[PDB]
């Protein structure tokens, strides 16, 4: 909508206070004029029609219980598109300031949140399993990744491809969580993930297997459930960025790990330079050594610690 640019407050989803920028015309609505073509959060009022109604406030205030998921969608959207601007030079999820579009509400006690080609989608959760799933910044921008690959690499949702594509976002939706420095950690989804259980979380990158998935590509899922595993065999991609990072020992292979920094400079190139729709494991590792390489020179210690988390995960 047409209108002036200001800012409200309101609460998130976990209790925190936080500033929020809107537009006025009559109403407050939840449209972020300064990030690009903009961000725009929409209510789709416990239904599955998409996007829903732009959402309006009478005060510009939004201390509301049903308020606090679109304040943390719209509030998470606009962290991630300033990691992708400050850090990679990156213009939105297109490269080209495309506005960026949330429900939340969508359906009732849904269990996930989704990137669906054109839009984010936000469930509430059932208040069990999950608390409404725009409160964790990594789960934000983990789906918002999605739609940089999208537009990018192209990585068929698929087997070996849509783990490289599931890992590419949870590698990133961490990323931006150390970004926005708020209590980062190595885990997926652990501030909306089961609010009775205390220290778990949805997927670990530092060690999959706490959850069984797999951390070595001989532990690979090859049946057919999860589009072939690509929230499985994610967990093989991630231990490796998680190793590239942090370094360790992993079946007896040492890595030297080199940092946040520039795993995000390693895996940016990767992905925006050198993977296709349909790039599976082995191809991720001459990208990854490509883009190191492009970046550090053939014979830096960064190539070496991305040649010794690849084999310490057993792929060539
Ligand atoms: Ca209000
Ligand atoms: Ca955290
Ligand atoms: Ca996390
Ligand atoms: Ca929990
Ligand atoms: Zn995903």
């Amino acid at each position: 909508i047409t209108g002036t640019s200001t800012v409200g407050v309101g609460r998130g989803v976990l209790g925190d206070q936080k500033n929020i920028n809107t537009t006025y015309s009559t109403y407050y609505y939840l449209q972020d004029n300064t990030r690009g073509n903009g961000i725009f959060t929409y209510d789709a009022k416990y239904r599955t029609t998409l996007p829903g109604s732009l959402w309006a406030d009478a005060d510009n205030q939004f201390f509301a219980s049903y308020d606090a998921p679109a304040v943390d969608a719209h509030y998470y959207a606009g962290v991630t598109y300033d990691y992708y601007k400050n850090v990679h030079n990156r213009l939105s999820y297109d490269g080209n300031n495309a506005a960026i579009r949330s429900s939340v509400h969508y359906s009732q006690g849904y269990n996930n949140a989704f990137w669906n080609g054109s839009q984010m989608v936000y469930g509430d959760g059932d208040g069990q399993t999950f608390i409404p799933l725009s409160g964790g910044i990594d789960v934000v921008a983990h789906e918002l990744t999605h739609a940089v690959t999208d537009y990018t690499a192209g990585l068929i949702y698929q087997n070996e491809s849509g783990a490289i594509n599931e890992a590419i976002s949870d590698i990133f939706g961490t990323l931006v969580e150390f970004y926005a420095n708020k209590n980062p950690d190595w885990e997926i989804g652990e501030d909306v993930y089961t609010p009775g259980i205390s220290g778990d979380s949805l997927r670990s990158m530092s060690d999959p297997a706490k959850y069984g998935d797999p951390d070595h590509y001989s532990k690979r899922y090859t049946g057919t459930q999860d589009n072939g595993g690509v929230h499985i065999n994610s967990g093989i991609i991630n231990k490796a960025a998680y190793l590239i990072s942090q370094g360790g020992t992993h079946y007896g292979v040492s890595v030297v790990g080199i940092g946040r920094d520039k795993l995000g400079k390693i895996f940016y190139r990767a992905l925006t330079q050198y993977l296709t729709p349909t790039s599976n494991f082995s191809q991720l590792r001459a990208a990854a050594v490509q883009s190191a390489t492009d970046l550090y020179g053939s014979t830096s210690q960064e190539v070496a610690s991305v040649k010794q988390a690849f084999d310490a995960v057993g792929v060539k």
